[PDB]
């Protein structure tokens, strides 16, 4: 239904009356799917976005941002684990989590489980500085639902489980919590402390009393949206705040263009209205 | 109904709010003049925009009006004299006045619309601009400075929407001077030309500090936290503000927010170094 040169707009049911738009300089893909409406255009030229993914009418993905979310959630995750060779990334069917995911030397081997294969197929098509991942031996790429995914999947399988969801199972937390090995490490798209600062009390509490020793909230400096990150710990006495593995001893720490050890540190710090998430 | 905002710096891209009340919406001698009531069923409340650009709205007023009332205040040992240019709305001195130290704030707005239409539409924000403690004038914040004599002001708050020597020189030798400091996102290039030109008129240092706001089309917002005395690091709290009896009145601002603050994501961190 989108036309070139019209403009997508973007609406939101927990804030009614706002409402964000971007001009369509090029529909690239405009199509439901099986599981979702998935939705490509190059934005504005003169505008700083690029190509621009909306799933069921929601921005997922834009070229000129991507590299926020995919750092924090890849690397806040990888960072706070000792030795991450076997990784789950749940949804994440644009590859970006996993790039960054494969810049650990340690990771022998990522598995991705995402329930669109539109998805993935499109991201190789429209945005390959995102997808090359995809096409990495080090990955196996399925196309599959994450909640029978991981409930197959035997006890102690993962180092660190990575959610990169839109969707709303993600009974599941206990199974991640099973997946994971002594040492894990568990994160997840985290949702806003402005928009549902209650569902993030909710879901903090109920994967602690689910089992994992401790739940931090991370929070991330994106161009437009709050968006967060839940970084769960499956050991006692894991302070996931501060990072057990430092990137920046790392060969690829100066490739990353948001991620560091001191954003690592300050993305934990919340306004003082959300701070009880965290103590 | 719906209120529009649109940036030069972002083309292509545009923010809207349902307008479900119009409250004022005329030119003024400076600007035009914007204030509504948005939708009850979202969270803005009243909103005011100037030149049609949102400056305030009621439900994230706070966040802005914290992170510049505190952070230049908690860097200074004993801010006792402060001025507020722009801050018309009456948000910053609030903040400003919670500040035990401080026995004066002198507040200079442009627009006298401003002020007017705060106490009007915004009685919560604009309250503090009836303390005894404060002055509040009409004028011009770049000819009020060149008339203020030298070693005035311990803390000099730019809350606007040769200037920076005037400034300097209005400042006590611990002075603090901050500023409403632009978006990171694109507008990066203009932070630095900022930092470079305030370090250059004779600030000893400039600072970065990054705020989370729940929406901004315009990128981001921050503020430049600059110190008159060299070896001053404004990045950590002089004064924190836990040892004072309102720490806990604060939605945003703490001592850890602070500090985080001024954590720059890697592609901009070389404001700060
Ligand atoms: C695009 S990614 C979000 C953008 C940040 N990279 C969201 C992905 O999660 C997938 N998703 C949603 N539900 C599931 C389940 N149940 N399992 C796996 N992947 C899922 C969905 O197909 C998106 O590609
Ligand atoms: C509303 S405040 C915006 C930030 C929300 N507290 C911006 C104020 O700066 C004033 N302003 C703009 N230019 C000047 C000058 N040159 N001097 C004083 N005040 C100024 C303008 O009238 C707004 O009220
Ligand atoms: C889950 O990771 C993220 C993180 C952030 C966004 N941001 C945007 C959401 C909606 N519309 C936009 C429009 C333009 C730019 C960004 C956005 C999306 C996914
Ligand atoms: C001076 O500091 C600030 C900080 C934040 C804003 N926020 C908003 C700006 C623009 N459009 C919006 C649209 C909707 C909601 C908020 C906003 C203004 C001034």
């Amino acid at each position: 239904e989108l036309i070139s040169g019209g403009w997508f707009r973007e609406e939101n049911d927990q804030w009614p009356g706002q409402a964000m738009s971007l001009r369509v300089e090029k529909v690239l893909y405009d199509a439901p799917t099986k599981f979702q409406h998935l939705t490509i255009f190059e934005s504005d030229p003169k505008g700083p976005w690029g190509t621009v993914m909306a799933l069921d009418g929601c921005i997922q993905v834009t070229d000129y941002d991507e590299f926020v979310y995919h750092e924090v959630l890849g690397h806040t995750s990888l960072c706070s684990h000792p030795k991450p060779e076997r990784v789950l990334i749940i949804g994440g069917g644009d590859g970006g989590v996993l790039r960054e995911v494969l810049r650990h030397g340690t990771v022998e081997h990522c598995d991705l489980v995402d329930i669109d294969g539109e998805v993935m197929e499109q991201s190789k098509q429209h945005f390959p500085q995102i997808s090359r991942s995809l096409a990495d031996p080090r990955a196996t790429v399925r196309v599959g639902d994450g909640l029978a995914f991981v409930r197959q999947t035997p006890d102690n399988t993962y180092d660190v489980v990575i959610i990169d969801t839109t969707a709303s199972k993600l009974a599941f937390y206990k199974d991640v919590l099973r997946i994971l090995k002594p040492d894990g490490i568990c994160c997840n798209q985290g949702e806003s402390i402005w928009l549902d600062l209650e569902l993030i009390e909710k879901m903090s509490r109920f994967i602690r009393e689910t089992g994992f020793a401790s739940v931090q909230y991370a929070l991330m400096h994106v161009p437009t949206y709050s968006i967060g990150t839940l970084v769960c710990s499956k050991k006692a006495g894991v302070d996931v705040t501060k990072p057990l593995r430092p990137v920046e001893d790392m060969p690829f720490a100066k490739d990353l263009k948001y991620y560091d050890s001191e954003m690592h540190k300050a993305s934990f710090a919340l306004p003082r209205f959300a701070r009880h998430i965290n103590n």
